[PDB]
């Protein structure tokens, strides 16, 4: 139930310990790159980061974060299994989580899946 997410730039999604926004900038998956997948009901998931806080879409109004203390909503996502075995994540605003190729903090404001919105994943163990 613990995973990492590897973005388009081959880097790993980084919680940044809840200090600022999340980035897809880590060269290897260590503690801040591991997320506990939480079954949130209704076929949705949430993600709890290294700091015990929850990943938020921020409804696409600003870059994604991992510092919400509880799940509401903007903290639940549809897990989309892609044909190649990658995953995409659709926030509750209907937009997709984007690595932004590591050039800016991760966002959830894209209406369609492109390369930056596809992640390789694996159970951390």
């Amino acid at each position: 139930k613990t995973i990492w997410l590897q973005g388009f730039n081959s880097k790993y999604v980084n919680s940044r310990n809840g200090q600022g926004a999340m980035w897809c900038d880590s060269d290897t998956p260590q503690a801040w790159e591991l997320f506990t997948v939480i079954d949130a009901g209704n076929g949705k998931i949430a993600l709890r980061g290294n700091n015990g806080l929850y990943v938020s879409s921020e409804n696409g109004e600003q870059a994604m974060t991992c510092n919400r203390p509880a799940i509401n909503g903007w903290e639940v996502f549809d897990w989309i299994s892609n044909s190649d075995g990658s995953v995409s994540l659709r926030g509750s605003n209907g937009m997709y989580v984007s690595s932004e190729n590591g050039e800016q903090a991760i966002t959830c404001n894209r209406p369609a899946i492109d390369g930056w919105e596809r992640f390789n994943w694996a159970a951390a163990t």
